[PDB]
């Protein structure tokens, strides 16, 4: 079909490690203030590539993540907030609190991948969005015509 | 310390996903009734496991030192797949992370003799099997002895 390669060249195994690191205007990050719902945001000072994503698309298959294939994304290191890691859309930005349900549409937490100066990120089953830069305090991510274009590079290879 | 070793004589790293095997049936997953949150239970080997030292240092899980244990999987509850002993007395899903000294019922650590053990620490005492629909976990004088074996080596 249309896998989803890392920098590298390889495809993206689900439950691995990535970076998503920008060739835009770094990585992404767990960021919010004081208390708790951390929101995910973009990573701030320069020694900060991020913290790795983990892709897990909804049928168990080959563990293959694919372009246009809905999926959930999580941060799977522990937080300081109770809520989930896993990705979920709020209608606002992205926070992190989602379920997962493997019923008909209207879930807010699914997303998916699909390419350009590489892939990028769909909240979608139908097609709703595609995430960008918020930009005021944290670098959120929302739903622009200027979208946020990142690679996918590997923790530990 | 001594470092845990894994099942193949290799030390566990974090990070790395891992399945709490039993000894004598089945590993630990997620799971409750269709409400949510979700308590630790046993049953298949379950769910793999995740180790994060408290310390970011060599990157080695050792004997003693305390740990949080997270399952790297997305669920159906809106909770942190991160451990968190609920003192009310199974584990729950409500893991979040304190460098503040002692009271706080999220933090773990590995004891030997099977090959390794579990221990709320931040300690209290060892989980046992709780057996209190599906079979949580709780600590007791009946420990839960379990082996941890990697998912992909």
């Amino acid at each position: 079909t249309n896998p989803v390669l890392d920098v590298d060249g390889n495809e993206l195994q689900r439950g691995q490690l990535y970076y998503a690191t920008s060739v835009m205007r770094g990585g992404l990050t767990l960021a919010a203030p004081k208390g708790c719902p951390l929101n995910v945001a973009q990573a701030p000072f320069d020694e900060y590539s991020g913290r790795p994503l983990a892709f897990f698309p909804e049928n168990a298959d080959d563990d293959t993540v694919q372009e246009g294939s809905t999926l959930y994304i999580m941060f799977p290191e522990p937080t300081r907030c109770p809520q989930s890691t896993v990705w979920t859309f709020d209608r606002t930005g992205g926070t992190t609190s989602k379920a997962i349900g493997p019923h008909n549409s209207r879930f807010a937490i699914r997303k998916a991948g699909d390419a350009s100066y590489q892939i990028e990120v769909c909240p979608c089953s139908t097609g709703v969005e595609r995430p960008s830069c918020r930009m005021g305090t944290l670098g959120l991510a929302e739903g622009g015509k200027n979208v946020l274009l990142n690679i996918n590079n590997e923790s530990p290879h």
